């Protein structure tokens, strides 16, 4: 077997948001296997890593990326590539993601089953990655944001997975199912960088999103929603969906229905700051540069207030519209808008396998749980920014990243 | 500028297959600039590589590769994949072709533009690989050797490009070349891994593969044709075919047609003996081992013959039948078969630049040309497998391998 022994001068436990001191985290075959003190005995074979003054804590997972898209071409400029220079890319944006200390990773949306064939190229072994939760392709209501919203009538541009009944949004699931889909995408309300509707525009009926969930859910697969607009995040939470994507313009009908049914919200708020530094200049129409600014301060805002009320939060940043490899960037951000340093970590590990339904495999560092782990210097309960900087990063086992 | 000064103990001129004592060799922005000897003067900035006691070559090329596939990967053990699958893990391929020593090489036939968007997504900087020469999709004759041959009529499977006249193969160019195709190859004759023919089979009409020819040339793009049958190699190259792939069965008169038409042969003498060895193991049925074995000694004999008459040989090996990164084990099987070292090194730099019409970027390390390097220990044109296990890769003036 391939037996790790890590040691390190602390381990956070992210459950009861403790420090344990001394860790010696022993993998066999990429899964913990013993979680004991530096000094203890270990199996024959095992390969020492030991990791002086820092603190270990279970490898990040970010709920919401695009890997087969890059945040510097934006607009119109990605249409001068192939169609499968996205699908080599996204490897390479997949090993950043990795070195960042993201150990798994949720895609929710990519380019014909680009994420699909990323995450079996990873499983296998030809390629270092997260671990992939994959949505194929998303998608929603003819003309709305998960459509293709750019092209005139002549050029017949349109997303086939546009769903605009119950049972059309049911076989579309069934058909994403069949290729590979993990997780199912849709768009419930308009956005900011498709073009033709706003954030707040509802795009799919209650009734079409609960066809998708009691779809996806026989399945025994989740459901995540993209919706700004208040009432297609009421809708999305009433019909049974299990994450909300951005949730910017929530109220308060819409955060107690979520509490109240337990759905987490998915905030990505750190992303604006990028897209008005660098929008423009990666090929972004000014329309959309707009509709950005529209929902940036309030979506801050609304994350304030949903944490405080009670709402379920993991940690999604939208990865593409940003550059991958800058994910823990949001982490200050939440911080700053009422997350204590735990809580913040706790979206993007504990939290956020509880919403993956993969408890027993990710999100911790215990026994029975894949060895996925990152190690920072400093306090990370005290300075979330910490996080930015990993100088270790284990997954199943392997030594990604280590001093 | 990024400048690199490369010493070494020795330089292989390919072109006078003599060795130039105590190169020094700089490269600048990936262009080499000077050849000078070690102790001269060097432009501010540059950075010192010494690569003491061993020889420098030129980035090795192979004419003949599929990154798209895998050896171990063979009949209908490739259907449990997506088709993204192949999209992401020809980007291992290509990193371990690059790390063999194989600055270029010739991609002739992927899945659906996979080779275009690896050259993009390389040549862009943000995967590690060979500037790849890409033929896109391969095509032939409808039931022939480039279609798909394994499958019963009620599954439909067809590649789109088959070709049964010469004006759909003259659309089949224009398309490919459209998307992203810089060469052409074609399948004029039956093979060994295709079902339902025999390697001796013509498959493309003389007017089919004048036509392809004809439209190729006019882009001013070359073709390959795959050809084991005597007659099909005869008519590839009285229709202007550039290079012939396999050549297996030629016979005189297709020996002498090619060396007064000045067509190159491409004959992948190494991997009969890998299929022979793993074939089975690795899915290949009991009818295509049956056929490599009845081409595989002959195709040798006649490379012996082919070259003893002045047939223009460059290397091609076509990996991917077997493992990428073996690229080199073909070197000694040339040898074998009546090679100089000397000449099997030009096969596999000089001569394969010139038929790829690439002569003044690639093949030789002199002025003018990229800067793609590769040092092997020993004395190459005494013993070809010291190319084997090369100590030192450069391609573009980036280190990929050193001491
Ligand atoms: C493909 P996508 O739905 O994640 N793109 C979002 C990005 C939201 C961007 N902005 C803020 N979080 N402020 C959208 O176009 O609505
Ligand atoms: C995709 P492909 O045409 O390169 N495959 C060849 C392999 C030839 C294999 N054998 C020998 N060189 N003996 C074929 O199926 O005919
Ligand atoms: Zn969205
Ligand atoms: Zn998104
Ligand atoms: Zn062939
Ligand atoms: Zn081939």
């Amino acid at each position: 077997a391939e037996i790790k022994a890590v040691s390190a001068a602390r381990l956070l436990d992210v459950a009861s948001g403790k420090y344990v001191d001394n860790p010696l985290v022993i993998v066999t075959d990429g899964r913990i296997t013993s979680i004991g003190k530096k000094g203890d005995a270990v199996p024959a074979g095992a390969t020492a890593v030991d990791l002086p003054g820092v603190t270990l804590l279970p490898g990040l997972i970010d709920m919401h990326v695009h890997l087969d898209s890059l945040a510097e071409v934006g607009g119109y400029n990605s249409l001068e590539y192939s169609d499968r220079f996205w699908s080599v890319v996204q490897t390479a944006n997949a090993k950043k993601t990795l070195e960042a200390g993201f150990t798994t990773v949720r895609n929710v949306g990519a380019a014909d089953y680009d994420d699909v064939g990323l995450r079996e190229a990873i499983d296998a072994g030809y390629v270092p990655g997260p671990r992939i939760v994959t949505a194929a392709i998303s998608f929603g209501a003819t003309g709305g944001h998960c459509d293709s919203t750019f092209f005139p009538p002549s050029m017949d541009q349109k997303n086939p997975f546009n769903s605009d009944s119950p049972d059309e949004a049911r076989k579309a699931v069934r058909t994403l199912k069949k290729y590979g889909a993990q997780v199912i995408k849709i768009c419930a309300t308009g956005g900011v960088f498709s073009r033709g509707n706003e954030p707040g525009q509802q795009q799919l009926t209650y009734e079409e999103m609960k066809a998708v969930v009691d779809e996806a859910h026989m399945a025994g697969i989740k459901v995540a929603a993209h919706a700004h607009g208040a009432s297609g995040i009421r809708e999305a939470v009433r019909a049974g969906v299990d994450t909300i994507e951005h949730a910017s313009l929530v109220d308060d009908e819409g955060i107690k229905l979520a509490v109240q049914k337990g759905a987490y919200f998915s905030m990505d708020i750190y992303n604006t700051d990028y897209t008005q530094a660098e929008g423009k200049k990666n090929g972004v129409l000014e329309d959309n540069l707009r509709k950005d600014r529209d929902i940036g301060e309030l979506q801050r805002e609304n994350f304030r207030k949903a944490l405080k009320a009670g709402v379920k939060m993991v940690y999604g940043t939208d990865a593409g519209i940003y550059p991958h490899g800058d994910n823990a960037k949001q982490f200050a951000v939440m911080v700053r808008y009422g997350a204590t340093p735990l809580q913040a970590i706790q979206s993007a590990t504990l939290t956020a396998a509880e919403a993956l339904g993969r408890s027993k495999d990710v999100g911790q560092v215990a026994v029975g749980r894949y060895g996925d782990m990152i190690a920072v210097a400093g306090d990370p309960l005290a300075d979330v920014t910490t996080l930015e900087k990993p100088v270790f990063v284990m997954k199943g086992g392997a030594v990604v990243k280590a001093p």
